[PDB]
RNA sequence: AAUUUCUACUAAGUGUAGAUC
């Protein structure tokens, strides 16, 4: 009987590397310099890159050697099934498995044969590289035992053969790029081949780009393996776009051939598409300037395209609107916009479409429909110029206001230019420095901008086709010049990334000391190998390298008693019992040392040990006690570790003995050596040390520990059984400096400095010393990676998300933490009791933080505003968004320990948006991919979930994590459950009365005057009420479309407070409610007590009073009301009463403690985000115990609104 | 404006609070 967090204790393992800072003592670093130990390491550093591109070189002539070995099966089919005018029907279904097969056959062409198995192993250094193409030969040679280099890169060049279907893959680029296009260019050039002389095509073509095949065979489609390789892809381009014949002579291609035929002016001929080859900045101010200048000029090949493009597009009109397609995304949303002047018309048209096929009488749309009817919207690739005009009114030629549209962006380049004019001068030189020149890094800026924001609105016309009749006329054009347009990409990335780095450099290098084998272990002794160890001083602990002349110099050394011992690290890793026992004990040695049975012997060849029904618990028990004899007969075993083992028979399975030998198989306590010794060894360089170092280890550390630092000496406590571990694989770095110290910035000992929170009462501080920016750049810094296991041996086994549930299931009154994202708050938190009461609420744009008893906070949300207004002050150069995203990052870090205390504090659940049914709206500050770095973070956290604070062996202190989340998958794994955190849907949980459940689900924009008559008329009653001085709108949402997922039907509205309107003005003016309706109905001679009045208001003529009304109506509907200057009120007001007869205002709430009900809009969608968590635990509790981990939890608007306006009472 | 590293700091004077492969 306790908590359910309780039961979270040891349950898996996890592992983690802590870094420390490594400060080599006394004459250490003197006699590395002297042996020159480092330069070792840092010239391979440097040859890297160079042995990275020779490891490219012999990929590409592998690459190319299974290439021009391939003939495609699938392939002829393939064709014939590509341009078969696709007629669909899914019988195009049978080829989307052709194709996948056609990069089956290429990837299998590379693994199959010709070796492949030598290329990411150690032997492609040693030997291949040397086998193939002195220089060069040295610099691999050379990288031998040191093969850890290149793992990273080996991974990255590996996804290169798959059937990935990604753009990394050769087969991908092969089949889906080139083969298309090679398919396309059989059409043209069946379409076009008699525009072509028999002097201009074999002759001059044939003779002078090969004398070997005709131009004809390029166009069968049995050639296209030839044109798999990259000799073929340029033979092949060359036909196409021309070539310069190794003299001055230029052989026109067919393209200029085709363009030759503007002769008869009809032209519009199609241009064969080039097939595409396969397989920046950022070092210095001068490079990223030529670079610029390079690439963007007005004679560059970029803004030749452009001009391409613009001449292009200015003919849009000349093409066939049937044949031109806008890919389906964003893209339809924002060419809305552009072309009718809304977001979802496109998309609304669509809809109105769809319906009428799939919308039967019956009609009622429910959840599922309209789920089913976007799964269809989405499915749909792209949309032609035509279907876009179908859905255009008329008086709006589609293809004339695109052509407006996208000539003015290409005119704005244009005005760019002519503002960077100066740039591009060869006179040009930077005068000052670029991240200290504002106004050149924003010239740049501005251009780059204006031509990626072109690139990317003009990339939308393709659709990705695989599509059918193209005007290829007009793709042949438009793919020529994108190609080239598309390298902006690139170089916007790289010079962004250069302007937007830190002052100083992270860049480093691994150190193995001239040893291969370096640090590869701890534990044990094979510190004559591995070289290295861990030496304790009082409160300091240090790492200790010998030199190799010297290994068993720490062998030898007295225990003292002058008064002066390091305590020395010994004692022992048993590693994986599993392998390692059997191995051992069955060994010969060992059966000869000990006998052993053929009982044990047969028992273990055949293993009825195991699992799996050959499972014999006696012989299990017998190979157990043969294993644990075997122990006691072992001395390299027996005088490490202290084995206490379970009785034989309590052993269920022989997991349960390897357990307990894991468990016991590693030791750590300390040895004993001379302080005088050891030091001498220093200065002799016979050793050299480094003190394991972060500000926490400063005798001036007076706060509570980082949490790695616990983590590090909770590693050598006594009372640590249980259970971190120290583990091999650590590494030693060095990291040169990148500062000069005479060039910091420092605030100068004893002058008051300013402090920079507005919340801190100080205003000033005067220090006796010096502050200096970034300090520890400016040094050379050894750093020490040390690997450690956590809960290595987990005694508690079982599913994290069923043992949730099933507690859940128990738990009488269960509390859940709602999280929101809001539009005045970065997050906002509501606890929430079994029922729904609210126990806590609050904004988190505060962190709070305690040192001593004494409080300060700090208001990120303000901070966030003053970096606004600087990205407002600085035009949105790159660093302030740089600066916000970090700033972000930072504060979630902050929220991360408030949510860890509140699940402690109310053993509480947490809910969460499911981002992966996105919405999202511009008003939120934190957006989608800063949310979903938070819910990875909580998600990491929860693995091991420590209180600093609390004593380290306590449950939830650093000994016993709670372990309430499973490991991390990816983003789209965080939805439905992991663990203590659900993931819900936001539909539903901020518009919507809270003391009701009440959800405004009418439409009440004016349409027409029928519609409006209609609309007034769907309603039960419209009366004006004496008593109550109010109006009161009787209705039944059966009478009124898609309303299906509203549980009472049955509402009276009425009018009382008064609401917020937009009234987009000369935009925020006020307006009272039941005074609108007086006003409106004595403005048109309507008496209004008289009700029922429907049949009444129908009787106006003019579009003024149902204008109006429906606007008024809207208004009362309205229940978020916000000023937007104003932090006071973003309030939430109902216009439906409770069963006691008031309804509810937020600003009722809006000044108190923890209110009952939410205090403002922000709450009250935490507040229902958490309610459909308890909706969830409500399903839980009607499940059997066995059935658990089977109830969904995709909570339905039609449960949500049942549940809302139930549960309420 | 100090950091194993990050973000926010100065937090009582060479650092503070979270977080951190
Ligand atoms: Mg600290
Ligand atoms: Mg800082």
């Amino acid at each position: 009987a306790a908590s359910k967090l309780e039961k979270f204790t040891n349950c898996y393992s996890l592992s983690k590397t802590l870094r420390f800072k490594a400060i080599p003592v006394g004459k250490t670093q003197e006699n590395i310099d002297n042996k020159r130990l480092l330069v070792e390491d840092e010239k391979r550093a440097e040859d890297y890159k160079g042995v990275k591109k020779l490891l490219d070189r012999y990929y590409l002539s592998f690459i190319n050697d299974v290439l021009h070995s391939i003939k495609l099966k699938n392939l002829n089919n393939y064709i014939s099934l590509f341009r078969k005018k696709t007629r669909t029907e899914k019988e195009n279904k049978e080829l989307e498995n052709l194709e996948i097969n056609l990069r089956k056959e290429i990837a299998k062409a590379f693994k199959g044969a010709a070796g492949y198995k030598s290329l990411f192993k150690k032997d492609i250094i040693e030997t291949i590289l040397p086998e193939a193409a002195k220089d060069e030969i040295a610099l691999v040679n050379s990288f031998n035992g040191f093969t850890t280099a290149f793992t990273g890169f080996f991974d990255n060049r590996e996804n290169m053969f798959s059937e990935e279907a990604k753009s990394t893959s050769i087969a991908f680029r092969c089949i889906n790029e080139n083969l298309t296009r090679y398919i396309s260019n059989m059409d043209i050039f069946e379409k076009v081949d008699a525009i072509f002389d028999k002097h201009e095509v074999q002759e001059i073509k044939e003779k002078i780009l090969n004398s070997d095949y005709d131009v004809e065979d390029f166009f069968e489609g049995e050639f296209f393996n030839f044109v798999l390789t990259q000799e073929g892809i340029d033979v092949y381009n060359a036909i196409i776009g021309g070539f310069v014949t190794e003299s001055g002579e230029k052989i026109k291609g067919l393209n200029e051939y085709i363009n030759l035929y503007n002769a008869k002016t009809k032209q519009a001929l199609p241009k064969f598409k080039p097939l595409y080859k396969q397989v920046e900045g950022y070092t210095s101010d001068e490079e990223v300037l030529e670079v610029f200048r390079n690439t963007l000029n007005k004679n560059s090949e970029i803004f030749s395209s452009i001009k391409k493009l613009e001449k292009l597009f200015k003919n849009f009109d000349e093409y066939s609107s049937a044949g031109i397609f806008v890919k389906n995304g964003p893209a339809i949303s924002t060419i809305s916009k552009d072309i009718f002047g809304e977001w979802n018309l496109i998309r609304d048209k669509w809809n109105a479409e769809y319906d009428d096929i799939h919308l039967k009488k019956k009609a009622v749309v429910t959840e599922k429909y309209e789920d089913d009817r976007r799964k269809s919207f989405k499915k749909i690739g792209s949309f032609s110029l035509e279907q876009l005009q179908e859905y255009a009114d008329a008086d709006l030629s589609v293809v004339e206001k695109l052509k407006e549209i996208i000539i003015q962006k290409v005119d704005e380049i244009y005005k760019v230019y002519g503002s960077s004019e100066k740039l591009f001068d060869a006179d040009f030189v930077l005068e000052k420095s670029l991240k200290k020149n504002d106004a050149v890094v924003a010239i740049m800026k501005d251009l780059l901008d204006s031509v990626k924001s072109f690139e990317n609105y003009i990339k939308a016309f393709f659709g990705e086709g695989k599509e059918t009749n193209r005007d290829e006329s007009f793709y042949g054009d438009f793919v020529l010049a994108y190609d080239i347009l598309l390298k902006v990409d690139h170089i916007y990335d790289a010079i962004r990334n250069y302007v937007t780095q830190k002052p100083y450099s992270k860049d480093k290098f691994k150190l193995y000391f001239q040893n291969p084998q370096f640090m590869g272990g701890w534990d044990k002794d094979k510190e004559t190998d591995y070289r290295a160890t861990i030496l304790r001083y009082g409160s300091k602990y240090y790492l200790a390298i010998m030199d190799k002349k010297y290994a068993k110099c720490l062998q030898k050394i007295d225990k003292d008693d002058v008064n002066g011992n390091y305590e020395k690290i010994n004692y022992k890793l048993l590693p994986g019992p599993n392998k390692m026992l059997p191995k051992v004990f069955f060994s010969k040695k060992w059966m000869a040392y000990y006998n052993p049975s053929e009982d044990i012997q047969k028992i273990y060849k055949n293993g009825t040990f195991k699992k799996g029904d050959m499972f014999n618990l006696n012989d299990c028990h017998k190979l157990i006690d043969f294993f644990k004899d075997s122990i006691s007969r072992y001395p390299k075993w027996s005088n490490a570790y202290d084995f206490n083992f379970s009785e034989t028979e309590k052993y269920k399975d022989i997991a349960g003995f390897y357990r307990e030998v894991e468990e016991q198989g590693y030791k750590v306590s300390f040895e004993s050596a001379s302080k005088k010794e050891v030091d001498k060894l220093v200065e002799e360089g016979k050793l050299y040390m480094f003190q394991i170092y972060n500000k926490d280890f400063s005798d001036k550390s007076h706060g509570t520990p980082n949490l790695h630092t616990m983590y590090f000496k909770l590693l050598f406590d006594e009372n640590n059984h249980g259970q971190i571990r120290l583990s091999g694989g650590a590494e030693l770095f060095m990291r040169r400096a990148s500062l000069k110290k005479e060039e910091l910035v420092v605030h100068p000992a004893n002058s008051p400095i300013a402090n920079k929170n507005p919340d801190n009462p100080k205003k000033t501080t005067t220090l006796s010393y010096d502050v200096y920016k970034d300090k520890r750049f400016s040094e050379d810094q050894y750093e020490l990676h040390i690997p450690i296991a956590i809960n290595k041996c987990p005694k508690n086994i079982f599913k994290i998300n069923t043992e949730v549930r099933v507690l859940l299931k128990h738990d009488d009154n269960p509390y859940v933490i709602g999280i929101d994202r809001g539009e005045r708050n970065l997050l906002y938190i509501v606890v929430v009791d079994g029922k729904g009461n609210i126990v806590e609420q609050y904004s988190l744009n505060e962190i709070i933080n305690n040192f001593n008893g004494i409080r300060i906070k700090t208001d990120y949300h303000s901070l966030l505003d003053k970096k606004e207004k600087e990205r407002f002050e600085a035009r949105q150069n790159w660093t302030s968004i740089e600066n916000i995203k970090e700033l972000k990052a930072g504060y979630i870090s902050q929220v991360v320990h408030k949510i860890c205390e509140l699940v402690e504090k109310y053993d509480a659940v947490i809910a969460l948006e499911d981002l992966n049914s996105g919405f999202k709206n511009s008003r939120v500050k934190v957006e989608k991919q800063v949310y979903q770095k938070f819910e990875k973070m909580l998600i990491d956290k929860l693995n091991y979930m420590v209180d600093k604070k609390s004593n380290p062996c306590a449950t939830g202190g650093a000994l016993k994590g709670y372990q309430i989340t499973n490991k991390f998958e990816s983003f789209k794994s965080m939805s439905t459950q992991n663990g203590f955190i659900f993931y819900i849907p936001a539909w539903l949980t901020s518009k919507i009365d809270p003391s009701t459940g009440f959800v405004n689900l009418l439409k009440t924009k004016y349409t027409s005057i029928a519609d409006s008559k209609k609309f007034i008329s769907s309603f039960d009653r419209i009366m004006y009420v004496p008593e109550e001085d109010l109006f009161e709108f009787a209705l039944d949402y059966k009478n009124f479309s898609r309303t299906d997922a509203d549980y009472i039907k049955k509402w009276k509205l009425y009018s009382y407070g008064n609401r917020i309107r937009i009234f987009a003005a000369a935009a925020w003016e006020e307006v009272c409610l039941t005074s609108a309706y007086k006003e409106l109905f004595n403005k048109y001679g309507i008496n209004y007590q008289q009700g029922d009045i429907r049949a009444l208001l129908c009787e106006q003529s003019d579009k003024a009073f149902y204008s109006s009304f429906m606007a008024l109506m809207s208004l009362m509907l309205q229940m978020r009301n916000s000023i937007t200057g104003r932090t006071d009120v973003d309030f939430l007001i109902s216009p439906v009463k409770n069963s006691d007869g008031i309804f509810y205002d937020s600003r009722n709430y809006e000044a108190q403690e923890n209110a009952i009900l939410p205090k403002n809009a922000d709450a009250n969608g935490a507040y229902n985000i958490a309610r459909k968590v308890l909706w969830a635990i409500g399903q839980f509790k009607k499940a059997e115990d066995e059935k658990l981990d089977k109830v969904k939890i995709a909570i339905s608007n039609k449960e949500w609104l049942e549940y809302a306006q139930t549960s309420v009472k």
